[PDB]
């Protein structure tokens, strides 16, 4: 059978990474008001998450397959970008990271 790209990223990749221990920081915008963070928009441009992937997923916002990675992405390197190099949060995205791109590779 054929395998929709834009459907395995929704209902395979997104549902594998949103019910993983460390998913729960990432499956909404980073809300830097509420978390005392004044300069996370001076220096993450374009902010990502889960939630926002998963609500582009349902509404058809995407091209192709590439555009979902590329937010995927995006969402974890701005988190490399803000935070330092071994912080807990970089440590709970490597984790996030290693399994989605486990997960791109299973596409059947
Ligand atoms: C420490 O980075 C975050 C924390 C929370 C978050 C997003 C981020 C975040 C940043 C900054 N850059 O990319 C991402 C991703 N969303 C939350 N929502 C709530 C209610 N509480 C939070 N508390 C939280 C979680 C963590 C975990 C150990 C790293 N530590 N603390 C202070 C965060």
């Amino acid at each position: 059978r054929q395998t929709n790209q834009l459907q395995y990223l929704l209902r395979v990749v997104l549902k594998t990474l949103w019910k993983h221990q460390f998913a729960w920081p990432f499956q909404q915008p980073v809300d830097a008001v509420k978390l005392n963070l004044p300069d996370y928009y001076k220096i993450i441009k374009t902010p990502m998450d889960m939630g926002t992937i998963k609500k582009r997923l349902e509404n058809n916002y995407y091209w192709n397959a590439q555009e979902c990675i590329q937010d995927f992405n995006t969402m974890f390197t701005n988190c490399y970008i803000y935070n330092k190099p071994g912080d807990d949060i970089v440590l709970m995205a490597e984790a996030l990271e290693k399994l989605f791109l486990q997960k791109i590779n299973e596409l059947p």
